[PDB]
C-alpha cells in the first residue's frame, strides 16, 4: 500500500497474510472458518503445498501469539484468465479451521450481483510495498470510479494524489460500507500512478459460485 496509514491492530481480523518460504507473498480474505479467498494470479505458479495461510496478524516482522497457521488442501477457481486479467479469484480451502475470536472474524461479502456506483467510499488494504515492504498492516481511503474500469472489474481512485495498492496487495479485500467487493487484481501505469484506477476482482459477480463452495 503506497501513501496510506497504518490500520489500528486487528482492526480488520478477516485480513489474511498468505506466506512462502517465511515471507509474505499475498493478501487474502478469511470467508469461513476454513476458506479463505484470493486473487488466483497469487497461486498461479506456486506450490500450493508449501503456502502459509496466517491469520490473526498485524505487524509481520514481530512474533505475535494472536496468529493462526493454516496450510492450503484444496484450491477453487472458476474461469481465471490471465491473458485478459478476467476472473481473478481464487478459494483455498485450509487443513482445518480457524479458532473464531477477537482477532480472527469471517468477513461479510454482498449480495450477488449488487453493483457499486461511481463515488462510493472504500478501504483498500494489506502488507504490500510502501512505494519497502511493509511489517506493519496498512489500509487506505480509496473511491470506487468507473471511468478507465471494465464491466469485469471493480476499480478505485484515490482523489488529488498519488496512492493505492501496490506489489504483495495483491489478493487483499476491498472493504465497501462493511462488505468485501474486490479482491486486489492489478494496477496500470505502476503502483500510485495518479491516473490508472486500481482494479479489483468484482466479488458481487462470484457469490453463488463462493457460497457453493464454502457451504
Ligand atoms: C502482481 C501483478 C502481476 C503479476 N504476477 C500482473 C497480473 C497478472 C495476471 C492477473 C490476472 N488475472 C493480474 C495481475 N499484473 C498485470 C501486469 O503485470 N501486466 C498487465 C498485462 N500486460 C500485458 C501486456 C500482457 C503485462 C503487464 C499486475 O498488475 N500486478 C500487480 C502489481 C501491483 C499491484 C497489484 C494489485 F493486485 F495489488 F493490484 C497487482
Ligand atoms: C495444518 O497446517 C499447519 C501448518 O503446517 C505448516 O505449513 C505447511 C504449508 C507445511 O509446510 C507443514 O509441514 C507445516 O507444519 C500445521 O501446523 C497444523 O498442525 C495443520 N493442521 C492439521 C494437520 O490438522
Ligand atoms: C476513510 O475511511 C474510513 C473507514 O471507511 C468506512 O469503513 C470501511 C470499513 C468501509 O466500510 C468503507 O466503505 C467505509 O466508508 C472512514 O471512517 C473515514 O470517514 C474515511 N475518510 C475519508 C476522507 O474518506
Ligand atoms: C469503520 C469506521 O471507522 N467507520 C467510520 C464511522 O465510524 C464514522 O461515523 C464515519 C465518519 O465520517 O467514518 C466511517
Amino acid at each position: 500500500i503506497v501513501g496510506g496509514r497504518r490500520a489500528r491492530p486487528h482492526a480488520w481480523p478477516f485480513m489474511v497474510s498468505l506466506q512462502l518460504r517465511g515471507g509474505h507473498f499475498c493478501g487474502a480474505t478469511l470467508i469461513a472458518p476454513n476458506f479463505v479467498m484470493s486473487a488466483a494470479h497469487c497461486v498461479a505458479n506456486v506450490n500450493v503445498r508449501a503456502v502459509r495461510v496466517v491469520l490473526g496478524a498485524h505487524n509481520l516482522s514481530r512474533r505475535e501469539p494472536t496468529r493462526q497457521v493454516f496450510a492450503v488442501q484444496r484450491i477453487f477457481e472458476n474461469g481465471y484468465d490471465p491473458v485478459n486479467l478476467l476472473n481473478d479469484i481464487v478459494i483455498l480451502q485450509l487443513n482445518g479451521s480457524a479458532t473464531i475470536n477477537a482477532n480472527v472474524q469471517v468477513a461479510q461479502l454482498p449480495a450477488q450481483g449488487r453493483r457499486l456506483g461511481n463515488g462510493v467510499q472504500c478501504l483498500a488494504m494489506g502488507w504490500g510495498l510502501l512505494g519497502g515492504i511493509a511489517s506493519v498492516l496498512q489500509e487506505l481511503n480509496v473511491t470506487v470510479v468507473t471511468s478507465l474500469c471494465r464491466r469485469s472489474n471493480v476499480c478505485t481512485l484515490v482523489r488529488g494524489r498519488q496512492a493505492g495498492v501496490c506489489f504483495g496487495d495483491s489478493g487483499s479485500p476491498l472493504v465497501c460500507n462493511g462488505l468485501i467487493h474486490g479482491i486486489a487484481s492489478f494496477v496500470r501505469g505502476g503502483c500510485a500512478s495518479g491516473l490508472y484506477p486500481d482494479a479489483f476482482a468484482p466479488v458481487a459477480q462470484f457469490v453463488n459460485w463462493i457460497d457453493s463452495i464454502i457451504q
